[PDB]
């Protein structure tokens, strides 16, 4: 027992190769109680062309954060997706 | 005041992880990520200067420890952390 005294600012959602939107994620009893979480747009990767490359793959990077829990509070570690890269895909055993 | 208790090396943006550690802060271990090239990785395997590696930056929740050295209290702070990178194009849209 211890004492303890969203905004989309970037471009690079729209601008990568592997792009992403937001969804919200709304916990009540959660603080930050609202948490904007990426979700890559698209399975494959966008070419030069600006078509979609189904060889490739669009996948989410993760972060451990801290959140606050009401229960008085409980720190909590949680995973968000925080945007998406552009993989080449597991081609051998 | 309250009581409280493999595939970034296939990324065309491709990172490394490297150790923030803090004992003053809780978590005192923050991994956080810099991007491997200025490029990304073209179809041969080399770096590309087409396009380039960015960090997406994240900003983040942590305990500082308030007064310092202290091990029961700490203050409510916001750090901004690199996660990973994305491959974007090197141009903007807006004005
Ligand atoms: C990321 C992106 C987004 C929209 C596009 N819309 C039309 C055409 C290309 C587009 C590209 C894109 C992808 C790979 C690339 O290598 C390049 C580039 O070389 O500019 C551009
Ligand atoms: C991401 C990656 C990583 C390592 C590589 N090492 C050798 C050759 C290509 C590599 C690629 C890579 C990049 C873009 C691509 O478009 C492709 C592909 O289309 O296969 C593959």
């Amino acid at each position: 027992t211890v004492m303890v005294n969203p905004k989309r600012s970037s471009d690079y959602y729209n601008r990568s190769t592997s792009p992403w939107n937001l969804h919200r994620n709304e916990d009540p009893e959660r603080y930050p109680s609202v948490i904007w979480e990426a979700k890559c747009r698209h399975l494959g990767c966008i070419n030069a062309d600006g078509n979609v490359d189904y060889h490739m793959n669009s996948v989410p990077i993760q972060q451990e954060i801290l959140v606050l829990r009401r229960e008085s509070f409980r720190l909590e570690k949680i995973l968000v997706s925080v945007g998406c890269t552009c993989v080449t895909p597991i081609v051998h055993h």
